[PDB]
């Protein structure tokens, strides 16, 4: 008993309009770097009618630095090669060999260096939607002016941030966000109604709930609270089509006690698997830190990486390249609930049937 792409699926979930774009199911696959949500994952998610989201961070690592001009110590040299336009273009092109013209997003952290350049690169590569968190992105329209149809979606954690972003954008660009993703840094079941309420002032911008959403019962709860859709990362992290192939080996064995919150050179906490570089640091076998890729502004070219003990660009790139000893591995809080690695098709069927 296997459901295939030529079979029908009956859903009571309704299509979701984001700006000029429509997705069949009110579900975003959350962007995941480095190299977790590239062409295979994002293309297959979009093929199924959810929003596939390509992570635009660290694209220089794609296919072992296929598209970088300069390499240093096996790393992309500087932001121009770490956020590689040519790699981003090929990732989008390969996604669309799978999903065609179905909508695709690009996720870009606001804290990266060359943020505006990577936003414009994402539009030029074919992104229909830009998603940005890790900051308060008050100038997203500045870099998208040449791409009127690309929808812009900040990630926020409060109704105050919604009101601020809508006012700043409206006053400066005569435009407001096309959607908001709401995530806790405070429980999601109390944040969503507050943000939904605040959006009323600005025209019922769709609100996408994110964080800890696992199954259709969680989706239904979120829609009942006024959310227009959900964003899910960890569930897709555990699919076969994930572009970082180590996770299919790592998640099935992952126990709750091995998930932990850590500091980062970006100045935002991350949730990591207690393995790889995190174990190397505690042994006193930490990899050398010497900023090559210059990934994020808050680090100041290695100042903060040296303080917290690891380089996030180096560690996340090593994981994409298959490095179990020195890679950095992330997970949502529900990562320990992954037992089987299933297909994207199987997952979407589970989340949408009925
Ligand atoms: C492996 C991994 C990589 C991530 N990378 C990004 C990223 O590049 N950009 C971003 O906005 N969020 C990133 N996140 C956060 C997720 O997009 C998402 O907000 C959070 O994990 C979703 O909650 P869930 O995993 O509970 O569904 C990442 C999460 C994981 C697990
Ligand atoms: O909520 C959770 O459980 C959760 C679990 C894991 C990650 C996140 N958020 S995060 O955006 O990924 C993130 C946070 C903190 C520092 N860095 C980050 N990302 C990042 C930075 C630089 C590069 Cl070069 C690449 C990437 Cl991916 C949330
Ligand atoms: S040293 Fe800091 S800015 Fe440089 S690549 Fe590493 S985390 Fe990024």
């Amino acid at each position: 008993e296997h459901h295939h792409h030529h079979h029908h699926m009956v859903s009571t979930l309704k299509p979701l309009k984001i700006g000029k774009h429509t997705i069949k199911f009110p579900i975003f696959q959350g962007g995941m770097g480095v190299g977790i949500s590239w062409d295979e994952l994002a293309g297959n998610v979009a093929k199924e009618g959810a929003l596939g989201v390509i992570s635009a961070v660290g694209t220089g690592y794609y296919k072992n630095m296929r598209f970088v001009e300069r390499i240093v110590a096996k790393k992309p040299f500087e932001a121009l090669n770490f956020y590689s336009k040519k790699a981003l273009n090929e990732i989008f092109a390969n996604a669309r060999k799978i999903c065609g013209n179905n909508p695709l997003g690009a996720n870009i952290l606001y804290a990266i260096n060359d943020y505006g350049r990577v936003l414009r690169d994402s539009c030029e590569a074919g992104a229909n939607i830009i998603i940005t968190g890790a900051g308060l992105p008050t100038n997203m329209p500045e870099f998208a002016k040449d791409f009127s149809d690309v929808a812009l979606i900040p990630i926020i954690s409060s109704a105050k941030a919604l009101k601020i972003l809508c006012k700043r954008w409206s006053d400066r660009y005569k435009r407001i966000p096309d959607a908001f993703i709401v995530e806790g840094p405070f429980r999601l079941e109390n944040l969503v109604p507050k943000v939904v309420e605040a959006s009323k002032e600005w025209g019922n911008i769709p609100i996408i709930a994110a964080g800890g959403i696992w199954d259709r019962k969680d989706i239904d709860t979120m829609l009942s609270l006024g959310a227009s859709g959900v964003q899910m990362a960890t569930r897709f992290l555990g699919t076969k089509e994930c572009d970082a192939k180590v996770y299919a080996d790592l998640l099935p064995t992952l126990k709750k006690e091995d998930i932990l919150l850590i500091k980062s050179p970006v100045g935002y906490p991350a949730r990591a698997i207690n393995t790889g570089v995190i174990k190397r640091i505690e042994e006193g076998n930490a990899p050398k830190i010497a900023c090559v890729s210059n990934c994020v502004a808050p680090c100041n070219r290695g100042e903060e990486a040296k303080k917290v003990g690891y380089c996030i660009a180096d560690g996340l790139g090593r994981s994409y390249l298959g490095n179990r000893e020195e890679g950095l591995y992330f997970t949502g809080a529900n990562g320990y609930r992954v037992d089987k690695i299933i297909s994207v098709h199987e997952l979407i069927k589970e989340l949408t049937e009925g």
